[PDB]
């Protein structure tokens, strides 16, 4: 199987969250296949790709994360070759690699605050209450396609802190309520 490939990012660095493309699909596919990746890599959200997959991944403390269920035990494209994971967690739905070179990571959340905001393949921000450890409701819910190649995007609190994982979406006849999301604490015992 090839590579999960960096093919963009979410730029929220301004004052304005915008999704930015740095690789298309016929470069995607080599990349995948070769795992051999030059692009210089920016930010703390990376929109991914596999052959048949698009999600997003997260860079927290040096690692980027993302779901299991979009990059399974994947290797990532770098530029000397494919990077094997150095954490792998099916039963969090949950891996990471090394961060790579030129990205940013975001801290994880100590202030404990229940106001999130989960920000989408599509730099949409999106309140988000805090229900539970792994479980957040929607201030607005929306269409579940607008949640979908969402998961491995990150939850922040309002210090812009990393909260949790986007992982999967609580949908009641194609609406979506709520999100469930693999906690930061989850990561940071993993590291
Ligand atoms: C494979 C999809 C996973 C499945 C089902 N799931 C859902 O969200 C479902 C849906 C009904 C909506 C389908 N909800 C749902 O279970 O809710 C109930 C309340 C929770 C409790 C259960 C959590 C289970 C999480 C999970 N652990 C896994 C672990 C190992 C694994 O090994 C193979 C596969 C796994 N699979 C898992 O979940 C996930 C999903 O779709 N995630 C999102 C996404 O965007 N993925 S994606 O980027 O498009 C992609 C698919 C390209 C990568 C965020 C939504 C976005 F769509 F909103
Ligand atoms: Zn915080």
């Amino acid at each position: 199987k090839g590579s999960v490939v960096i093919v963009g990012r979410i730029n929220l660095s301004g004052d304005t969250a915008y999704a930015q493309q740095t690789r298309g699909e016929e470069g995607c596919q080599e990349t995948s296949q070769t795992g051999r990746d030059k692009n210089q890599v920016e930010g703390e959200v990376q929109i991914v790709s596999t052959a048949t997959q698009t999600f997003l991944a997260t860079s927290i403390n040096g690692v980027l994360w993302t779901v299991y269920h979009g990059a399974g035990t994947r290797t990532i494209a770098s530029p000397k070759g494919p990077v094997t994971q150095m954490y792998t967690n099916v039963d969090k739905d949950l891996v990471g690699w090394q961060a790579p070179q030129g990205s940013r990571s975001l801290t994880p959340c100590t202030c404990g605050s229940s106001d999130l905001y989960l920000v989408t393949r599509h730099a949409d921000v999106i309140p988000v209450r805090r229900r539970g450890d792994s479980r957040g409701s929607l201030l607005s819910p929306r269409p579940i396609s607008y949640l979908k190649g969402s998961s491995g995007g990150p939850l922040l609190c309002p210090a812009g802190h990393a909260v949790g994982i986007f992982r999967a979406a609580v949908s009641t006849r194609g609406v979506a309520k709520a999100v469930q999301f693999i906690p930061v604490e989850s990561l940071e015992t993993t590291m």
